[PDB]
């Protein structure tokens, strides 16, 4: 059993009013409410700060939680609806993306089951990098992990390190990178613990919060996504994008 | 306490005999021996492959085990030496290695005393990078660090990497990197269970055997060295900077 949050965040200088951008007949923000509802989840709720989604939300039928506080970061706004609707500590919370129409279900579903198995209290995913332009890119967050799964590292840089490979040429690299996708699950008791942690230093050094959990001696599991999740929605071309995937355009 | 175990191999082709090569009137593994001592180790034995090692130890006093095979790696070496003794499994033992005659005892004590106090089998220490050429040096090994010292993860990257920093230029550096020295203490039952775990896929990209812990679930403590070592002795060139040093030239 698990729960599915998703934040819908509707302010956007690109895309304004973003979750209720139509695709294809429906808000953003419903297609990924339908895909959360069927990875299986017992319950899907959206996460806004605006009174029009709520609207939208409670129309298709879905959970809607208005969010009052203008969160300093998103564990804290999933903590805020945690509290709000008062789970468990042992709930098993998934964090989907509001402006991710095109999620795969199976990836929801594979991380919540992943926690549940795994001894840590936060589980994500990770794809393959097959271009040396993604591994040495500097966006793009490079996790090595251990035999169980849990992440040694998330970096910036380019990890793991093709020692003698690297030291002909870095035009090319193996099949031993991977990306870390930004899907979570948590147990309602880790968001708890989590949020009275001050921040680290490691993490103002590579801009990844993630690095703060590592810092405090807490694991983290990885996997590698069962399906490659298409990439989500800042921009009009974005959008455009996904509105054709949903018309077999 | 704890037991200082010190790797001589004699073969060098830039320096044959290496162990032997006169230093201020006493062989260079005599000098790493006396400082093994100093730093209170309650045993000192130098492990070699040539028997006028063994009689250059044997007459400053020295217990010294002549090793019988040509071994893969330092941890075999020393699990050779650990059976050889019949050390027990709580038993602290510091790889010092026999081509450091300058090493500072406070550091062999340092890591042994880490060991002692930490909830890891294995400890090791690192000391400060000042220059961007360092921390741009695959050559160097970095390594990353948790609240209470395990590291999270050791690279040839530029680890951790400097976001904003480097985004502007990556002529300079802060002061978050660190270099790893090869300066280790292990439980000698650590190194029995050890040595018969499968070489990782890992340690073989990075070509650094200790990711294999890591790879495997297991913690390595790192602090930071309490004074800055000084660099062994491959070339020649580097045995007349120490013999300078022994005579305050």
């Amino acid at each position: 059993s698990f729960i599915a949050i998703i934040p819908a965040r509707y302010a956007s200088t690109r895309l304004p009013g973003k979750p209720l951008a139509d695709i294809a007949g429906k808000p953003m923000v419903v297609h990924v409410m339908e895909r959360a509802l069927a990875s299986g989840a017992d319950r899907v709720i959206v996460a806004t700060d605006h009174p029009d989604v709520v609207k939208a939300v409670e129309a298709a039928g879905g959970e809607v939680c208005l969010t009052r506080a203008d969160h300093q970061s998103g564990t804290e706004r999933l903590a805020e609806v945690i509290e709000h609707y008062g789970f468990a500590d042992d709930d098993i919370i998934v964090n989907v993306q509001g402006d991710e129409p095109l999620v795969p279900p199976v990836i929801i579903r594979q991380v919540a089951d992943n926690l549940a198995a795994c001894s840590a209290g936060m589980a994500t995913l990770a794809v393959p990098i097959a271009s040396s332009e993604e591994a040495f890119n500097p966006n793009a967050v490079k996790v090595v992990m251990d035999a169980q799964g849990y992440a040694l590292y998330f970096s910036r840089a380019t990890i793991p390190w093709e020692r003698e490979r690297f030291a002909q040429s870095k035009e090319t690299i193996g099949d031993c990178f991977l990306r870390h996708i930004g899907i979570y699950a948590y147990r309602a008791g880790f968001i708890r613990r989590y949020v009275n942690w001050a921040p680290s230093q490691l993490e103002q050094i590579e801009l990844l919060e993630q690095l703060r959990v590592l810092w405090y001696g807490e694991k983290i599991h990885v996997a590698v996504a069962k399906a490659v999740p298409a990439v989500g929605v800042d921009t009009q071309s974005d959008l455009d994008r996904v509105r054709a995937i949903m018309l077999n355009q």
